[PDB]
């Protein structure tokens, strides 16, 4: 491919997302704060927009230029990090006022960071396009920046990352695959390099054994852990993986009065978003206990609930004490789980299922893609705003989806030694669980990076 | 700005550059092993080619939108750099032909890495476009990734980065800020959170002491300051920093026959690129010695330079010994000098100068940009291309500002800095010149001694 052969391939795909907004009277994306967050969810402009990213990555890429791609990659990129780090540590986000300049020397003595460094962090910032210099001495939000206004989870996703993951896990992952070589086993990972014989401590029990430090509520034991929580409400509030796919996903209306059995289910944030959108379903929320998540259980939980979800103490590899259940719910867990975890945590689900009444349902990534809603399988465009060579959008060894799915990938390869599957290594496992199990449906929808997965017990 | 208005500039710098590569029967860049590494240098081309890439990447950020910027970045950015820490530790680069793929089964048993990590390690790599997979099961490189065959000099790079700067500096600026404030003492960096007041190491002392490992022909004492030398020849020998760029920024033929000393020279790597350029010019390489240092200098030396280049072992600080020379030479030394630091070592140029014959020249960054060679149509906006709040050259000239910042709490200035420091250091001091070729991050500037 050549740069102007890039750069026809982002005409088209701006084509139609232009188009499509201008028809629609919706506001166009820009990088101030007022700008909206994210574009249409219709499947042609989706496909559009993650085709369109892939192809200005590959542009800037080339035109950067073999000579000074990594160069420049090992010079800047972990600078882009060190700069958010400063941002979050700093509360700067916060400091600035989302629709009006501050000056240098205001925002340094509200954030105690003095003028001179205060200015190099930001300058940095501003090559990514998070916050501006309106004028000389003064800096704005952007769009990027401001969404990150008033929200610790955000912020615990700087944290958990820069502070956390990166320094204690995949900074050390290759020493580690040295190690230990390629291992499932979660103690062969970053902090165990040098610990002696038993002595290992596992990513889960530094999460919530740490008492030194507090997070956004949760002061002492667990406040990593906390954070952590803090993350995962990150990734359903907004974006790519945002919880309210899961209801264009499932036909969750369709169970009527039902009960759902969310084991793994965090702090029942997902399972709220769920019910509230479904006034005829239970919830029970399965979770290991911790000694401030029954208070920070309640404290978010909506009164609109009225009580429908509720939160039962439950080890995932125990057995299953709710039987007969309409729904079996694991969001995101199984990708944490080596094959013999997962079967182990699929057959209390099997046991405790009536095969004639009960689905069991997973949210996980599927490596290869899900199929899209029925309404979006036909293809009625050009296949140049839809495919990229034999894969769909977003897909392929370039796309943006592929991309973000290969970060979650290593994230739980960093920190358990997880991994991510293919559809294929879906059905093998569960079919290796109980060979009664049968994929009904898998269902990822455009833009989104995870499937929601349809399992039943057939004969 | 809309991603329309972005598509729309995007198209108007390729042009430029589409139109200038087929007019001239210069073969297009693409991501294939045998593209050009480069553009060509024109200035025009040059400009378009730093403003085509500020603007692919807003717009590969606005179509991402603000609701996924963050939560993408700081997902996968991070990884990138685990990948690349792969490939150099496992020697991907070279287990790879260039030419022919390898499959992964072999290219696991070749690097000692499992088939199943070793595949999930290159996909991530395929997405930065470091290497690809041209058929299921196979592994091919790139352009990105084929100028790192063969060559030690980017996997210094690579592991500098992430074994050193990373791990022990940068993850650690927030805490040295809240520790010792906004500090120039290089005392005051990471690896010293917690060391005794007196006890604390500098970047270069951990350079120049470690003896446990071994880079690139040097074992033992100085393998990290020598893997150092790597990095910084590794950005003179292409890319925006490439040292035959020094050729365009000064008139080293109008020297004659001339002596430079060439004050904290490193390995004399540049010295002779720019006397392999110039026959008449003899450099004095004054440097730091170290117990390899030698023996590396004459290795790397090419012959056909017939001794032009020496080595004079020298403290940067101290009294200069070579009077009267043609030219003071520093390059990329004073970013890592404040004030203070920066004026001794000025002062001792200063003291050795004849003021009617010498001249002290400087490769440093100009913040706010220095001025085009004389040998290169209408302006708009505040800034020239690859400079402003978003410009490319911009910020790979912070990136390398934080990066001294990391390690000794260096600092860039701009040229009104720069000519207030000289200044400071002697009235007499003037900016003759300050040139910044197209396309690269650092300029010369040219000072005398002026009545
Ligand atoms: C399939 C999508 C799942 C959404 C999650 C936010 C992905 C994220 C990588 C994750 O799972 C993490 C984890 O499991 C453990 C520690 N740190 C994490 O970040
Ligand atoms: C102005 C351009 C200079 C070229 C250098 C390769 C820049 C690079 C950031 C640098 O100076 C470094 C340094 O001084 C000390 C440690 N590690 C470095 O990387």
């Amino acid at each position: 491919v050549t740069l102007a052969e890039l750069a026809s391939d982002i005409q088209s795909q701006v084509k139609v997302i232009d188009t499509y907004l201008t028809e629609h009277n919706l506001p166009q994306p820009t990088f101030a704060p007022d700008s909206p967050r994210e574009l249409p969810l219709d499947a042609n402009v989706q496909r559009a927009r993650l085709l369109l990213i892939e192809k200005a990555m590959a542009l800037s890429n080339l035109a950067i230029g073999a000579a000074d791609n990594l160069r420049w990659h090992c010079m800047n990129n972990k600078f882009d990090d060190m700069t958010l780090h400063f941002l979050a540590r700093y509360n700067i986000f916060d400091a600035v006022p989302r629709d009006e300049p501050i000056s240098y020397a205001e925002l340094s003595k509200k954030v105690g960071l003095a003028e001179h460094r205060l200015r190099r962090i930001m300058s940095m910032a501003y090559t990514q396009h998070y916050f501006c210099t309106p004028k000389p001495g003064f800096v704005a939000h952007t769009s990027n920046s401001a969404m990150a206004i008033g929200d610790p989870l955000a912020l615990a996703w700087i944290l958990h990352n820069i502070e956390e993951v990166q320094p204690w896990y995949s900074n050390k992952l290759v020493d580690a695959t040295m190690k230990w070589g390629d291992s499932i086993d979660p103690k062969h990972t970053g902090p165990n390099l040098n610990a002696k014989p038993g002595e290992e401590k596992l990513f889960y029990e530094i999460m919530e054994e740490d008492d030194q430090g507090e997070w956004n509520g949760v002061k002492g034991k667990g406040f990593r852990l906390w954070r952590l929580y803090d993350t995962d409400k990150f990734f359903g509030t907004g974006g790519a993986i945002k919880g309210t796919n899961l209801l264009r996903a499932f036909d969750w209306g369709g169970l009527g009065k039902a009960t759902v059995v969310d084991i793994g289910g965090i702090t029942g944030h997902l399972a709220s978003t769920v019910a509230l959108a479904n006034p005829d379903l239970t919830f029970i929320v399965q979770e290991r206990n911790q000694p401030w998540y029954e208070k920070q259980f309640y404290e978010q939980l909506p009164a609109e609930l009225n009580g429908r979800v509720s939160y039962m103490p439950h080890d995932k590899y125990a057995e299953q004490p709710v039987k007969g259940a309409d729904v079996y719910f694991m969001s995101t867990v199984l990708h944490k789980e080596p094959d013999d975890k997962a079967i182990t945590i699929l057959r209390r689900c099997v046991e405790a299922m009536d095969p004639n009444k009960s689905r069991l349902l997973t949210r996980d990534i599927v490596m290869d893609g899900g199929d899209p809603p029925a309404e979006d399988a036909v293809i009625n465009g050009r296949a140049i705003n839809s495919k990229e060579g034999s894969y769909e959008a977003g897909l392929g060894p370039t796309g943006v989806i592929t991309r973000l799915n290969i970060g979650i990938d290593f994230q739980v390869l960093a920190v358990v030694n997880g991994f991510e599957r293919t559809r294929e290594e879906w059905v093998t496992l569960f079919k290796k669980a109980d060979p009664r199990f049968a994929l009904k449906g898998c269902i990822q929808t455009v833009g989104n990076c995870a499937a929601l997965m349809e399992w039943i017990l057939e004969e």
